[PDB]
């Protein structure tokens, strides 16, 4: 059987230091990580494990690939994120008795596991003090054909509504702060629960609908870079025939290679930017899909 896990390179600005944790049961030094709970997404699990093992709050940024290791019951697969500390503090807990803060070169020597060192090498290979644009395909909204009315008004269905609620923890894990939706009800409804969590308004985006993108993709590209250039971490909720075009165009331009890809309803692209440059493009499946 395969156990799904998530973890992080937790870092702080002391000037970058990374957190290495000591687990006395095994007596080893490692990166924070643990198993996904039922219905949990990998990012939410990574943030939860950071808090349980380190005592810190953090904001996730770039994804740092995946580690696979054999366990008695089979295989454990761990997706890792860069995570900037935003608060809290370390007190000994059930898993961890010691935490050190080390510069990367010293952390490399401290780590027990070769695959943790590989994660740390990926961490240092690109900027970590990044801002984040979260491009979300709206949740499930039934069929165009079976809808009676202006399709622009077609609402999320029950599943899509549940996806919208499950995206709050997802997007909050990346420190979402500002909200944008294409001019379709199903796009606005997808981030309505996050708007309620942040107490922030959603900015309507007529250029980012399927019809507008089809007729003027250059206006859509320009609007995306404008939103991305503003302070904060924006969520942009749009449609299936817009997202691949925008993501592939930015990735090709920046020479960024996505490790995963897809376009499902309720999916998220985490676009990591440093000084205006795309440095990561991480596709996250919908919160209710593997
Ligand atoms: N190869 C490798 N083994 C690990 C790692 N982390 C834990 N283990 C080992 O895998 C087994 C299960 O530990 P772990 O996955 O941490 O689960 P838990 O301790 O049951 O929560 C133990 O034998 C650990 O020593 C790792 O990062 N790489
Ligand atoms: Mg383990």
């Amino acid at each position: 059987h395969t156990v799904r896990a998530a973890g992080a390179v937790l870092w702080r600005d002391a000037t970058v230091e990374v957190a290495v944790i000591h687990r006395p049961r095994y007596d080893d030094w490692s990166l924070p990580k643990g198993k996904l709970d039922q219905g949990e997404t990998e990012p939410v699990a990574a943030a939860r494990e950071i808090h349980e093992e380190t005592g810190h709050t953090a904001v996730l940024g770039r994804r740092l690939g995946r580690v696979t290791y054999p366990i008695p019951q089979g295989t454990k697969r761990v997706w890792y994120w860069a995570a900037k500390s935003t608060g809290g503090d370390f007190s000994p807990n059930d898993e961890v008795d010691k935490l050190v803060w080390l510069p990367v070169d010293a952390a490399m020597d401290q780590l027990q596991y070769p695959d943790d060192r590989k994660v740390l090498r990926r961490f240092v290979k690109r900027p970590v003090d990044t801002k984040t644009v979260l491009v979300v395909r709206h949740g499930t909204a039934g069929r165009r054909s079976r809808y009676k009315g202006d399709d622009r008004k077609r609402p999320l269905d029950k599943r899509g509504r549940a996806q919208a609620e499950a995206l709050v923890a997802q997007l909050m894990a990346f420190g979402a702060t500002t909200l944008y939706a294409a001019d379709r009800v199903r796009c606005h409804q997808t981030i309505e629960p996050l708007a309620q969590e942040l107490d922030q308004l959603i900015h309507n985006e007529p250029l980012l609908t399927e019809e507008a993108y089809a007729a003027d993709h250059k206006a859509a590209r320009k609007r995306l870079l404008e939103i991305a250039g503003r302070p904060g971490n924006p969520v942009i909720c749009t449609q299936g025939k817009v997202i691949p075009g925008l993501i592939e165009w930015w990735c090709e331009r920046a020479k960024v290679r996505p490790e995963t890809t897809g376009n499902r309803k309720g999916s998220t692209w985490v676009l990591s930017l440093s000084d205006g440059e795309l440095v990561g493009a991480d596709y996250l499946s919908p919160p209710d899909e593997k």
